[PDB]
């Protein structure tokens, strides 16, 4: 279920799972169903904060992610140390309402206390239903 | 399946489901887990308009629920008609570092446009792990 994304930092995201999807083959997230993700990444700091920042756009209009909790912190064991591995599960509710779209372009940046701590961005996910 | 919840309002909730918990047995929110829940509730108004409001106590304090979306029309098709039956299903992520406790009541209110669409409240969740 490892996905491909693109790194838009310094390769800290060390791998991505989405059960039901893999490689860069259409990732479908169906309207109304719950929508898990996993994530292993690195930190390359010390830091008491790591908050998210998720950018959506459908069809090149950029639309409003609902339903996201931006402290990372209440899911992980901050702070966070140099040099170790965290791994983050969360489960999504993706929108009964969410437009349908096969173009689609996700940016989630992590900020850290002293600057970036992830960035990924995900192109191959289609919203039907 | 089936849980037992204390109405608060005039009965509009007909089922409270949630897997692997059952009528008034202790149902156990594990930290760093998805939570799944699922509710059908007649409408009785018609109503543009749903907004969630959650109260969560533990050991008689009041904690603030994070990673909830107060517009519960994302997850259903609004605008909503009086007399007819909704399900919602919501997959809530436990907070890793959610107070431990045996003793939680939660309470949820959905407010319509003209006045309240339903009332619940939970005294057999605790918080493990």
């Amino acid at each position: 279920s490892e996905v491909d994304v693109k790194d838009c930092a310094n390769h800290e995201i060390k791998k991505v799972l989405v059960p039901g999807c893999h490689g860069s083959e259409p990732c479908i997230i169906h309207r109304g169903k719950p929508f898990q993700l996993e994530a292993v990444f690195e930190a390359n700091q010390n830091t008491k904060t790591a908050k998210i920042e998720i950018k959506a756009s459908i069809d090149g209009l950029e639309v409003d992610v609902p339903g996201i909790d931006p402290n990372a912190c209440h899911y992980m064991k901050c702070p966070l140390v140099k040099g170790q591995q965290y791994d983050i599960k969360y489960t999504w509710n993706v929108p009964k309402i969410a437009p349908k779209s096969e173009n689609v372009v996700v940016t989630v940046k992590v900020m850290g206390d002293d600057g970036v701590l992830a960035c990924a961005i995900a192109t191959h996910a289609k919203i039907r239903d």
